[PDB]
């Protein structure tokens, strides 16, 4: 890498490391166009191995921008709307509160209160049902936000109804394949297991538990070199030969609802770029925070001026990427430990205000 990354990023993320105790770290900075790699620590302390740039992290949250993606590219093949209402797709929920609930609510966590999480009461499809059904919203649709796994996970399992594809085979098929992501799973196979890292919690060895809707809201598991391509993809998606997939990242980062000065898309969160990272952090400690959202109406397409990115957390990771378009500029940020977000957010900014 040029000594200017090399040092920006350095100096940067080995505080962070030391001051968050963070046991294993990869980190990719995009620059006009090319990837760099870092690796720090270990990807499992008692068998100490190394990080390096082809271990598996969780992503956490970070893996809606996936789910984001593949259901902008079913809009575009023409098998789901995001004006439809949810009962298109799945016609047993019949409860009158879904009257008005469209794909596009649930995409962007606008559908009323979905809960943050599904009960772990909640194991088989009926279960899922029944608690949907009786789920009771405390606010009309359209109104406010509620950063919620039962609302982009519903979304994630209807948006790929129509093409009958479980959503693992969808997500390989439409997104990972043409993508080249040749080392991304929700389901980490057998032979790939040597290089999914620990994560840590609490000083204890942990994986992310599975649950319902883990692969739509949380559940992608990712090297720091697919990542890095990811980031690539999504700030030039005109490169991109499948055309329906190059019209879903462009329609998931497309701006649906402003909340601050954040912007709501489908797994992508945006801010107009340049932004201050007071703003960042505080327009993404807080278990449960409700925000009236005001509707772009229409939504507006992918600015290129825009700082796009999403935080992403399970019990033992903690995951960040951020790009600008406009500056052909990312980074990707994946740890085995999950500390705090003002942190990751506070060193992504350091790193490309720095080669800005
Ligand atoms: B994502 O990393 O923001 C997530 C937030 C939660 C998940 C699972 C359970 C509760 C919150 S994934």
């Amino acid at each position: 890498a040029p000594q200017q990354i090399n040092d920006i990023v350095h100096r940067t993320i080995t505080p962070l490391i030391e001051q968050q105790k963070i046991p294993g770290m990869a980190v990719a900075v995009i620059y006009q166009g090319k990837p760099y790699y870092f690796t720090w620590g270990y990807a499992d302390i008692a068998k100490k191995q190394p990080v390096t740039q082809q271990t598996l992290f969780e992503l956490g949250s970070v893996s809606r921008t996936f789910t984001g993606v593949l259901g902008g590219d079913a809009i575009a093949r023409g098998e789901i709307k995001l004006s439809d209402p949810t009962t298109k797709y799945w016609p047993e929920l019949t409860a009158k509160q879904w009257n008005g609930i469209t794909l596009l609510h649930l995409a962007t966590y606008t559908a009323g209160g979905l809960p943050l999480q599904v009960p772990d009461e909640v194991k088989s499809s009926s279960d899922l049902l029944r608690f949907y059904q009786n789920w009771q919203p405390a606010w009309a649709p359209g109104t406010q936000r509620l950063y919620a796994n039962s609302s982009i996970g519903l979304f994630g399992a209807l948006a790929v109804k129509p093409s009958g594809l479980s959503f693992e085979q969808a997500m390989q098929t439409r997104v990972f394949q043409p993508l080249k992501l040749n080392h991304t799973w929700i389901n980490v196979p057998p032979a790939e297991e040597k290089n999914y890292a620990w994560g840590y919690r609490e000083g204890k060895a942990v994986h992310v538990s599975p649950g319902a809707l883990d692969a739509e809201a949380y559940g992608v598991k990712s090297t720091i070199e697919d990542m890095a391509r990811w980031v690539q993809s999504n700030l030039k998606p005109l490169d991109i030969n499948e055309k329906t997939l190059q019209q879903g990242i462009q329609l998931a980062q497309s701006r649906y609802w402003q909340t601050g000065d954040m912007y709501q898309g489908l797994g992508w969160e945006m801010l107009d770029w340049p932004v201050n990272p007071d703003s960042i952090i505080n327009g993404s400690k807080i278990a449960l925070a409700a925000r009236p959202v005001k509707a772009i109406t229409p939504p507006t397409p992918a600015v290129r001026a825009s700082w796009v990115h999403k935080t992403g957390a399970t019990g033992g990771f903690g995951s960040y990427v951020a790009f600008i378009p406009e500056k052909e500029l990312g980074i990707v940020m994946l740890a085995n430990k999950n500390y705090p977000n003002p942190a990751r957010v506070d060193a992504a900014w350091q790193i490309l205000n720095a080669l800005q």
